[PDB]
């Protein structure tokens, strides 16, 4: 029977299960500390931030003190214009660690298999991201070539990007390859800033928006249509009647592209991430991130065989990521 | 300085991660490990015997492998052996800890507020439950029963001059029966609220300890129901502010008999102590954020009972066998 030794124990008390230092580093993070001192124009307790200092500076963060107060090499990844964005992702207004508070309903979402957003805030992710303007604004800044750059534009003239967001990655496309037009299906608060981004991109005569829901079936057909991180939000049944949508809407010989997380048996991606990314969609949304094998086989029940492998990443976080290009069977 | 590739893995796996402690609770709810020793060789008995969702389960073991708690099932499903750390009998206990069946996990989760803790200097654990830290535990008895097991640690003074010892707070009474038993001729006060007051009776009558030491049941916010030579006040000082320790506090000296000794069991940091400020600072943070308690260096302690009337004759550094965690043991007389 293995023994555990004091550096295990040391681990788990001061890492794996340490819920108290992540808590203080988004309260941190929600106080520009790293900027603000560059702690009490807060509106902090005075007494309570010195016991949190003194939390960060024990943890690597911060040292000084009473020599002077200033963050470490570690601390300034919550400065604001690092390219990492770190602040933002646990700054607790923004959507993400908004969500991430969710997880302390973890049991009962490994019980039932049920997301927990909806048991701490009221309403499920989406509709309350459309109900509060901040929320909206904060996961949409979170989330702003890889595909535009990965593919040969040439031998395609309409794309159809499937819940494509604020239009960002449509817009790219287009913008790179005058000659194509595209069509947007999105819910109406993404929707609204796509017409903004469009018309502002000068792509409002090739490029339109068509409000809708992506369980009812598709506005348009087009030879080329993109499911950009959207797999992964559902469950395998709303993904597998996502897809079905994807099909019907498929002009002959047309290609079907999903960008989505996609592990692959020796693909060198950290798991931690996948596993991370897996339990925060099943959290939040009851969504789940998929392998490469299990995307395959969901889009075989939906009728549609691989025809190419690509990988992109990130010039910012460890995230490798890959697109996944289908045809229609039969 | 520029921050390193190292620096962004270890703020996003260890001290920016909030899913995997939260995963580590989990597990140590369903007692996942313990069912892994017991037989279960595959991810569907683990999922019937825990009455688990088994996608939802094998996602989280898969978070549990990444991280190195659990290790194979692709030989089979089994704890690493820094997962056996789960295990019920491991001596740090750490199962019970994180169990979020048990009172302190249970307390953890308001850790979410602390925002407001830091805003505020007030306690979050009402916030998010409703009722403080101690009246949560009063009206609700499963959360008590759990608490006082954590607490129970199944002493090195001298003890051949004392003749009566009064343990304020006392648990369940495990301290006070390790006293009395390594000292026979001594006799015992256990003063505690209702629920330790009882497992302390029972620890008392099994042990063959019930004719020499008693249970009073009481609140040491009101004075005292005897005198003793020696009063013991283990680690009760950290949970309350500094004016409700400081009524604590007179309650003792109230209580001392005349050239007796406050012992008071606490964590007291001395600036060359050389311990883990990590462990001194989580459980500062605890007390903050649970119900608005605060761990004070040595200084800070002998400054306070100073107030009392206290002074200090001597200190001594002790420590947990099982956990990282040293604390003193600091002796003080009625300066009059
Ligand atoms: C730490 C890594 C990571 O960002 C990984 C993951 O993000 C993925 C998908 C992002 N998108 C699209 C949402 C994003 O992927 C992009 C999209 C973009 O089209 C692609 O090329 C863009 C570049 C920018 C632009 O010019 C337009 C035109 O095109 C670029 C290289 O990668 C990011 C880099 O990787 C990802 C994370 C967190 C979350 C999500 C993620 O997809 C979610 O999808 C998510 C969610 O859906 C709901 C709640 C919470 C989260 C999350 O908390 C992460 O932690
Ligand atoms: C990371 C470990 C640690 O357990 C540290 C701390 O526990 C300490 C104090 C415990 N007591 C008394 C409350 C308990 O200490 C012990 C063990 C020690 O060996 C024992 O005696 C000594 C004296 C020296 C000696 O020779 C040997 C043989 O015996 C002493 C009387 O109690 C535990 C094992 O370590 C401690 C923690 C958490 C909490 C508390 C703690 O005291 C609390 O007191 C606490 C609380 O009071 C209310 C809510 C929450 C918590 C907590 O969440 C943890 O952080
Ligand atoms: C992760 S996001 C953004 C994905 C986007 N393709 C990108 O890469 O930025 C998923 C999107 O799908 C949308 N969505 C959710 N339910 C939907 C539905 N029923 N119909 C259409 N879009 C939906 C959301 O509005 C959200 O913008
Ligand atoms: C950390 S605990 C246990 C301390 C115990 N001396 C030990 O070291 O194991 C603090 C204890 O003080 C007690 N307590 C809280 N409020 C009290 C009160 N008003 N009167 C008596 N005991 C109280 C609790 O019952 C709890 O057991």
């Amino acid at each position: 029977p293995l023994e555990p030794t004091d550096q295990d124990l040391d681990v788990l008390l001061k890492n794996l299960g340490n819920l108290v230092t992540p808590m203080a580093l988004r309260v941190a993070a929600t106080l520009r500390l790293v900027d603000h001192l560059l702690a009490d124009r807060t509106d902090t307790h005075p007494q309570a931030l010195s016991r949190l200092v003194r939390h960060l500076t024990v943890v690597g963060v911060l040292e000084g003190g009473e020599r002077p107060l200033r963050p470490t090499r570690l601390g300034m990844l919550l400065a604001d214009g690092h390219p990492a964005q770190q602040r933002a992702w646990l700054d607790l207004n923004g959507a993400v660690s908004h969500a991430d508070l969710a997880f302390t309903g973890l049991l009962d979402v490994v019980r039932t298999g049920r997301p927990a957003y909806a048991g701490r805030y009221g309403r499920p992710f989406w509709e309350d991201l459309s109900a509060d303007v901040a929320l909206a604004d904060s996961f949409d800044a979170l989330m702003s070539e890889a595909p535009a750059d990965a593919y040969d534009w040439s031998a395609v003239r309409h794309v159809l990007d499937v819940g494509g967001g604020n239009g960002g990655m449509l817009a790219a496309i287009a913008l790179r390859a005058p000659h194509l037009r595209g069509t947007l299906v999105e819910l109406a608060g993404p929707a609204e800033r796509a017409r903004r981004r469009f018309a502002d991109a000068g792509l409002a005569d090739r490029v339109t928006v068509a409000e809708g829901d992506f369980f009812k079936p598709l506005p348009v057909t087009a030879d080329v249509v993109l499911l950009s991180f959207v797999l992964l939000n559902w469950s395998d049944e709303d993904a597998l009647t996502i897809l079905r949508g994807c099909v019907r809407a498929l002009e002959p010989g047309g290609r079907l592209l999903v960008l989505d997380r996609a592990d692959v048996e020796g693909d060198g991606a950290d798991r931690f991430f996948s596993t991370l990314l897996d339990l925060r969609m099943l959290t939040f949304m009851g969504g789940r991130v998929r392998t490469r094998d299990e995307v395959v086989d969901l889009a075989g029940s939906a009728g549609l065989a691989l025809a190419s492998e690509r990988t992109s990443g990130s010039t910012t976080l460890p995230f490798d990521f890959s697109i996944l290009e289908f045809t229609a069977v039969s």
